[PDB]
């Protein structure tokens, strides 16, 4: 049980983060040229947290593959000097730090 309560936590925490709002939702192809074409699993908080609040994490770990993968994501389309590569390594710090406080 607690696994899956300390991945609440930190994804209210990821949620309610100042940098986290490039990761709130998913991000919109129809908007981001080329996003569709160089991102094959899109990821974003929401989606887990629809994911998470309907039961679907069998353990931590494949939550903590979720938070990877939105982080993967954002450095693979967004350069590191970019506005939302920043807030991306701010989050990524934070989910790695959080998460590694606790296992
Ligand atoms: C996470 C990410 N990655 C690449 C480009 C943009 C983003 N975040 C944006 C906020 C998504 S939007 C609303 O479609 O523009």
């Amino acid at each position: 049980h607690s696994d899956l309560t300390f991945c609440e936590i930190i994804l209210m925490e990821m949620e309610s983060h100042d940098a986290a709002w490039p990761f709130l939702e998913p991000v919109n192809p129809r908007l981001v040229s080329g996003y569709r074409r160089i991102i094959k699993n899109p990821m974003d908080f929401s989606t887990m947290r629809e994911r998470l609040l309907r039961g679907g994490y069998t353990s931590s770990e494949e939550f903590a593959a979720d938070a990877l993968l939105v982080f993967d994501n954002c450095q693979t389309f967004n350069e590191d000097d970019s506005e939302v590569g920043k807030a991306g390594h701010i989050m990524r710090r934070f989910f790695e730090s959080r998460w590694e406080e606790f296992y």
